């Protein structure tokens, strides 16, 4: 009466539907042997370094077809808003710049994540984590990427690791003699939009689930640079299993799962509720960052078994920097997923704001316009994000004044990637505004941060602060870090806190920097209707 | 300049601090060999079946020393409340019954979770998941446990799998030639108290972190049968990594981690913040389920590296059914963690309520007493939990009456384990009340469910309903399922929905069933002060 049923039963477990390229000459890293009558593969662990290096290089300059098709759909759909088409066009042009292999597609070159599946008889010598980490180290050190990892020296004392390590290395033991991989360069902002809900059987009916989806999609907001790949996982054997599943679903790793359940509790994709997620996303009006239809590229919904007392639910997105690559090592060598090298084939007024004026004159000009107005910024921005804000608040709590450089220019929340030789700037797109919300009222009450520039919707405290203090929040397009660096950023200099690395305070000169007035000085917020 | 640093660097990676017993004759399942100059281990996969069967059998009848010591501490501490000592004494006596190897310590025999670490040169034949699942199948089929897994036939249509499968099988590839394991029998209610928070750098200071802990600990409530092993994880490379870490911390799997960080971002335990967590738990007054000092046995706090833009935070507990077992297979055979076989060595005014009356007479008697009154129930209980409530609401939505059996007796939210031969009842302790909160006002408005009996604090809607309709919520002690079955439950009959398995409606005859009045018919709630 015993019947074993694996939870996950993909019809394409080795991902034959994906196109792979062989690393030339890589069959020299492997050797087929036989021990105790069974076939085994000896793998020179230097293959893991080579593979990880190429994976975490390529993934920053090219995209998958299904991601690029979504941007074209947003341009060509008659039901797309004008802002949908504008944002999607910008992202596609950004992808064309990134395809030049110098600038990465986003300044947040992400956390390096490796899902590895080592066959029982795949023999590497066992130092996989070291050799994989060396390849990741190579990719981030020898390319114009960014060191984004923050080490905790104690509970509160932190420093940048300076090399984008440690990686997340999830190496699984599986049958056979091959080594299969999914590499993910996961941005922090989209990682932050991975949510776990602890629900109950009372959720599991059509009316309750639909209302739940409507409520939760809004909480994603625009803070992870939509259009999104939206993944929703209902059920799971534990919270951590639910969240791992929703991550992998967002990477389309589970696309070949069955579409029906059975009495053994196997996982399945639910295309009907995928359609419902897309309808909710489209009718939400949130759009591709600034109102419209293209909140989402596509949706994945995976229904899981559950303990009768339990119903964990995971919701997560893949963002505009949709960065994963499949790979495998076998008797023939090293194979890596082929991404789209020619994104250009998918490619079918505003207010000039002079920032080279007194900030009060800039505030006066912005006050003339409603939320949703598109602006083009020309002049100096002061760049500061999470740690700089915390240090400055800490200074003020010790009686120190708000520094003068926080009062002369708009504050751009951003952290740049490394600058290529001969370039004015590396990739340099915006950070999530909402993480700095707790500082705006304080800084504005001390005569600074009257104008901020970042991406994402903000909390009500920021709307109230801008109305109280005559302030503004400007929304940059989120994601197009390469085209901003190439076309808009003309000069970059470190102004304060150099030891923070990318989180130092910078002074940058920009030209033709596009943004929308998201919050004005009158209590208005262009997200108040769609994200209420 | 490259330096590899593993995130997790336990000083005791193989758990030498744990005592193990070898399965007699199990060296016949293993054979050390040497291939290509390296030491390897051949493992008959039947070893995995034998090991999983014994692990998921033993863990339901015995506990670890640090768990039992916590209950003794709550009994002997002069600062423990009377309710602290009463609950801890009850749980310790329950453990004495479970040690008889017939009744499991809790009716929720949990989800079967396997963390396995297969060495590069540990050769099983590769069918580990099937052979592990067979051993788990054996444990739940041939012992007096419970089938708790719910399969989804489609998004909403569900059935019990009837065998407690599927398991969660997390099998990792690691160096060496051994096979190391952590087996967890995870209750659904404590699995539900695994929470993920998406925080920011603004949290990472002493004042903010302390306030955060005070706020989140209350949201655990009493719904997972405290005293808790409380685990808190600050940081992580992804949501799913944070939640896996907090699970393992709650199992004391990471106890030998370093206690300081470094520039490479290694994980560490923070004993200072473990003490602060314990201080918050004790000063909360929540106590061991019914007010006092012993909200928590102990605390684990792990600080993790993070992407600069990210700060995931995990909070989770191990409950009174604290069930994990370490194991390993090596050249000498199968070794399994030795649990405490003699829990008795740790062992150093109520109102009689006659349920054999019209329910209105029972309500009148209960109305004479304040919340916090300890009560002893004698008579019939009608048993119904999540799916039965959902089915009954569906019937009423179709115009059908609230069933008669929802009106005659107090409703006990519970699902029994299997009945041992010759016993009146299998283990039969209470389910989490809060999951049924959305039905109370509706059912009471239709003349039923005036008295409910379960465990855990409930939402304000239930307090309002009981006051509006003259109802009561009685709190059973959470956890002591074996002693309740042995001493209190005299007769068990299936009443409705037999196809739901443990989730059928039952009619049981009880004697001397202890409970507290948690919500009365006047708007009072004995958790209103401690869980506000
Ligand atoms: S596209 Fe946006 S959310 Fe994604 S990594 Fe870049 S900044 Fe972060
Ligand atoms: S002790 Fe309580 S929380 Fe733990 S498994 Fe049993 S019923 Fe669930």
């Amino acid at each position: 009466d015993f019947h074993f049923s694996a939870i996950f039963q993909p019809t394409d477990p080795h991902h034959h539907q994906t196109e792979f390229a062989k690393v030339e000459g890589s069959e020299k890293y492997v050797e087929e042997v036989e021990v105790f009558g069974r076939q085994a593969l000896k793998v020179n662990p230097e293959a893991l370094t080579i593979l990880a290096h190429r994976a975490f290089s390529d993934v920053h300059h090219f995209f998958r077809k299904d991601h690029l098709e979504g941007w074209r759909r947003a341009i060509e759909d008659p039901e797309a808003s004008d802002n949908d088409r504008y944002v999607a066009t910008t992202l596609l042009k950004n992808a064309c710049i990134a395809a030049g292999r110098v600038l990465p597609s986003c300044q947040d070159t992400g956390t390096a994540i490796v899902l590895g599946k080592r066959g029982e008889l795949c023999w590497t010598g066992g130092e996989d984590e070291k050799y994989l980490s060396k390849g990741i180290w190579n990719a981030y050190r020898y390319h114009n990427l960014r060191y984004s990892q923050t080490a905790a020296l104690d509970m509160f004392k932190e420093c940048n690791t300076g090399d984008n390590l440690p990686a997340q290395l999830d190496l699984l033991a599986v049958p056979g003699s091959d080594y299969e991989f999914l590499f993910i360069a996961k941005g922090g902002g989209s990682a932050n939009k991975a949510y776990l809900y602890q629900e109950t059987k009372a959720l599991l009916n059509p009316k309750s689930l639909r209302a739940f989806i409507e409520e939760k999609l809004k909480t994603l907001g625009t803070a992870a640079c939509p259009p999104y790949h939206i993944a929703l996982v209902i059920g799971g054997t534990s919270a951590e299993m639910t969240m791992k599943t929703v991550k992998l679903a967002s990477c389309r790793y589970y696309d070949s799962l069955p579409t029906t359940g059975d009495k053994y509790g196997r996982a399945f994709r639910d295309p009907e509720w995928e359609k419902i997620v897309m309808e909710v996303a489209q009718k939400s009006g949130i759009g591709a960052q600034f109102g419209g239809k293209y909140f989402a590229h596509q949706a994945r919904v995976i229904r899981l078994p559950r303990h009768g007392a339990s119903c964990p639910v995971g919701l997560a997105v893949s963002c505009s920097a949709d960065r994963q690559i499949l790979a495998h090592i076998n008797k023939s060598g090293i194979y890596i997923e082929q991404l789209e090298q020619n994104p250009a084939q998918y490619l079918p007024t505003s207010v000039k704001v002079d920032l080279k004026r007194p900030i009060d004159k800039v505030r006066q000009q912005l006050s003339q316009y409603p939320v949703g107005t598109r602006v083009m910024l020309n002049g100096t921005l002061i760049v500061a994000r999470d740690i700089a804000h915390a240090k400055i608040k800490e200074m003020m709590d010790n009686g120190e004044p708000l520094p003068e450089y926080m009062k002369t220019s708009p504050i751009y929340y951003a952290g740049p990637a490394k600058t290529p030789e001969g370039y004015a700037s590396g990739s340099f797109g915006p950070a999530t505004a909402g993480r700095m919300d707790s500082y705006v009222d304080l800084f504005q009450s001390h005569g600074g941060s009257y104008i901020t520039l970042a991406k994402g919707n903000r909390s009500k405290q920021v709307t109230d602060a801008c109305k109280k203090h005559g302030g503004f929040y400007l929304g940059s397009i989120g994601g197009p870090a390469a085209i901003l660096a190439k076309d808009s950023i003309k000069q970059v200099t470190c102004l304060a806190f150099p030891e923070l690395g990318m989180e130092a305070v910078w002074k940058i000169e920009v030209e033709d920097f596009p943004a929308f007035i998201v919050v004005d000085d009158k209590g208005n917020d262009m997200y108040s209707k769609t994200l209420a």
